[PDB]
């Protein structure tokens, strides 16, 4: 039973703040901003081994892709480099804003559930370090599906896990290619900005049904159109 | 004897034409090295969900997505200087060279592109090295972005070739990738701000130059090896 709904955020950019990462390329690069240029190339290789049928863990993929993008600057980068991004990959903090609205949104009747691309951890995962790992019922990872998002299994089997029809889902993420994942499989999508982190337009792709400049606005439009 | 099938954006033609472009609207050039990613990771999230626009509409819709990541204004204008810049990118000094060398050696030469089709002259036209190839192909027609298995199989289907006679070349290791997963040879040419991707399980090239010369040397080699 759905009760108002379930929401199934995104947990990387979106509950967990990517900027984290920053002191690390400053180091490595001499500049924070290659962080900007390394993530969209992990992304990017993540949905090609998914589409050539191809698949390795995340935090894997993430390790040859900082190798890769080092090599491209003439960065140097140690054995030791690639141990502290997964450090600090596996710790990002939760923003600020994440834990009351999850607590508005709990309180006005909402499932809470997590879906990742990052593999399943040991115990304590990101988000119980971060310390708000227990207000979702659960944490699904791409790991099950052998492919990452947005590929439509992974879409598919998670609302199969969770016994749930498309049109009770939301998929919530600062990534708009998250939420177009989610949308062509008949989730409801919720888009909430993060520093960096626009929606992208385009004819022909359906935009988020939600929208907020921060996740206490996209709550007061989840909570709002309950009544609405 | 063996048909080589090249990428054009980066492998043949040359991105950082483009620079000027992301100096002006975002006061930084390497603004392009953001972007360029955001864009490709952009085409194969449309084809992972059944979704499909021109590359060069996705280009111009990312192109402002980033503008409005960096809070960079971007005007109509803007966006068309994209479009004519994406479109006449200048060859690589290297690649006639090594194409007539290829050529010589008995190679059939093809090309196969993200872009859609444009009406003449084409920007490989324009380069002046058009005349080089047989064909001409892109995604357009079967609405999938590589590396989707069926651009690679499609390819090998329009130019009755099997894999085994397949090489793609490219800097995109990405697109090498997505070759070789249909039993392609993969021929990487490192590119300035492309190197290649290291990572277990995924097959490496089967031919690496730092630039297109070398590589045509070690294809040139595979031919009595």
């Amino acid at each position: 039973p759905s009760r108002s709904g379930i929401l199934v955020f995104d947990v990387n950019e979106t509950l967990l703040d990517l900027t984290s990462l920053s002191p690390l390329f400053e180091r490595v690069f001499g500049d924070a901003k290659v962080l900007r240029e390394w993530f969209p190339e992990l992304i990017l290789y993540s949905q090609t081994l998914t589409l050539t049928g191809l698949y390795r863990p995340f935090g894997e993929i993430a390790a040859a892709v900082f190798e890769m993008v080092a090599a491209n600057h003439q960065a140097k980068v140690t054995p030791d480099d690639i141990a502290e991004l997964k450090t600090r990959l596996t710790s990002m903090p939760a923003y600020p804003d994440v834990a009351p609205a999850l607590t508005r949104l709990q309180d006005a009747g909402f499932r809470l559930v997590t879906l990742t691309n990052s593999a399943p951890s040991p115990a304590p995962s990101p988000l119980e370090k971060a310390g708000i790992a227990s207000f979702f019922e659960a944490h699904l990872t791409v790991h099950s599906s052998q492919r990452f998002k947005p590929h439509p299994s992974v879409y598919d089997s998670t609302a199969e896990t969770l016994g749930a029809k498309p049109e009770e889902l939301c998929m919530i993420a600062c990534a708009i290619w998250d939420t177009i994942g989610a949308q062509a499989r008949g989730w409801r999508g919720g888009f909430v900005a993060r520093p960096h982190n626009t929606p992208l337009t385009l004819a022909e792709v359906p935009q988020p049904d939600f929208i907020g400049r921060d996740m206490g606005e996209l709550a007061d439009q989840l909570i709002a159109s309950l009544t609405a």
